């Protein structure tokens, strides 16, 4: 069976600068400087790590907090670089494949799970973690990540929303990214933390999700504690291009999302979103249930030999977010 993740708190009544120190030393970091020294080289244009390089001060300007911070933090402990810090940050923004289901049961519990993978040879598995992140020793909110990734995936705010985002891949990542970076835009699993740490329930999730700017296209599903509270949020960098919300009142009573346009067919070459839904159809309405879900997200291909991590949760029920790292 697949193993949980690790399980590590972070408090941001620290510093950003520190705030992830003593979950980095449970880790050796050669290790993880080996892993983002492969990154920067397997990931990131040649132009692109000759530019960030030369720019990055000036950069720092337009990026957010405490994102900077807390990159920069890990810079220090490991010897390593502020632009090639922020590069691997950026890299796992793109070329990261996904499957996220957002489903109501027959009572009107809300249930979310996805998977999250990587085609590259990687050793992402063992960086996984989960992390409660902690303000004045209480539970703000849940996130999975890997270790020296600020940004978030996915995550849950207890009893108020849950989180997952799938690339929206449209080319010209790197060109469009800069550019909004200059232009203040956040990226997008930045935006799914932040939205985590201020948004006060689904509705205003949603809202913040949908419109605060990009640096590239992404699609967010989100998942709240009321019935009909979910939705699939189809981003570009600017605004929503499509909301696609729950709709038992027509049947609908699930939302499946991998990397494409839910209005357009999937490609044939990678069709995971026809396999979800012939899962969820098997699974019905009245035998949903977290358990159920990552059963769906077993199946292959929506399982395949790039999962990285599962992860089913429900903002109704906090206590019951998990990942497991699979493939492991
Ligand atoms: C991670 O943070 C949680 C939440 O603060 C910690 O759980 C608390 O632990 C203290 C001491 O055992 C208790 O007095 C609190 O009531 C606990 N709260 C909850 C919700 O569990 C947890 O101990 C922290 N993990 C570690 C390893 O320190
Ligand atoms: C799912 O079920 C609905 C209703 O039963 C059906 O119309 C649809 O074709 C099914 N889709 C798949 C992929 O099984
Ligand atoms: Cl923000
Ligand atoms: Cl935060
Ligand atoms: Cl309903
Ligand atoms: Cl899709
Ligand atoms: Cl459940």
């Amino acid at each position: 069976s697949p193993p949980a993740a690790p399980r590590f708190n972070v408090s941001l009544d620290s510093v950003p600068e520190l705030r992830w120190l003593p979950v980095l030393r449970h880790y050796d970091l050669d290790l993880v400087r080996a892993a983002m020294a492969q990154v920067i080289g397997d990931r990131v244009p040649k132009w692109v790590h000759v530019l960030i390089g030369k720019v990055v001060l000036e950069l720092e300007r337009f990026l957010p907090q405490p994102f900077t911070g807390e990159i920069r933090g890990m810079c220090d402990f490991m010897n390593l670089s502020l632009a090639d810090a922020l590069l691997v940050n950026l890299a796992y923004e793109s070329s990261v494949f996904a499957t996220s289901i957002v489903a109501q049961d027959s009572r009107g519990h809300i249930y979310h799970g996805r998977n999250l993978d990587y085609p590259f040879g990687n050793v992402l598995r063992k960086l996984t973690v989960d992390v409660q992140f902690l303000k004045n020793g209480q539970i703000a909110f849940t996130g999975t990540t890997f270790i020296g990734y600020v940004g978030l995936w996915t995550g849950q705010s207890p009893h108020k929303f849950t989180v997952s985002g799938d690339e929206r891949d449209k080319g010209w990542w790197w060109e469009n990214a800069i550019a909004a970076l200059f232009r203040r835009h956040i990226p997008v699993s930045w935006l799914i933390r932040a939205t985590l740490s201020e948004s006060e329930n689904f509705e205003a999730a949603v809202g913040k999700l949908a419109k605060t700017p990009l640096i590239a296209d992404v699609y967010y599903i989100v998942g709240g504690t009321s019935p009909r509270e979910g939705v699939v949020i189809t981003r570009n960098r600017d605004g929503p291009a499509d909301i696609w919300p729950l709709d038992p009142l027509n049947g609908a009573w699930f939302r499946v999302e991998t990397n494409y346009d839910h209005w357009k067919p999937a490609p044939k070459e990678d069709d995971r979103r026809t396999s979800a839904i012939k899962a969820l159809n098997a699974t019905g309405q009245a035998n949903l249930s977290l358990e159920a879900l990552f059963q769906i997200l077993s199946v292959v291909p929506v399982y395949n030999n790039f999962t990285i991590y599962t992860t089913v949760m429900s903002a109704g029920s906090p206590d019951k977010y998990m990942t497991r790292i699979r493939n492991p």
